[PDB]
């Protein structure tokens, strides 16, 4: 059972995590790791890319930020203006 009409998944790297391996995901601070789709992953462990290379990367060091893309919605209302306190 779907809920999450739309979907969405933009993380952004806190600090450096120099790898010297393949497996794992060569990034540096503010480079924005996109969320891949995968099958099931592990407590602790993402997986996404950081431009062309593809990596697994620690959630222990990236933080969660809003998506480039902007779908368009309807126009959410104003507050009224309640009087009561």
């Amino acid at each position: 059972g779907s809920s999450g009409s739309s979907g969405s998944g933009y993380v952004i790297a806190l600090r450096s995590y120099i790898t010297d391996n393949c497996s794992l995901l060569s990034f540096h601070r503010g480079d924005l790791i996109k969320l891949l789709p995968v099958a099931t992953l592990e407590p602790g462990w993402q997986f996404g890319s950081a431009g062309g290379r593809s990596g697994l990367f620690p959630a222990d060091i990236v933080q969660p930020a809003a998506a480039p893309d902007f779908s368009f919605s309807k126009e959410q209302r104003s507050g009224s203006g309640p009087s009561s306190g």
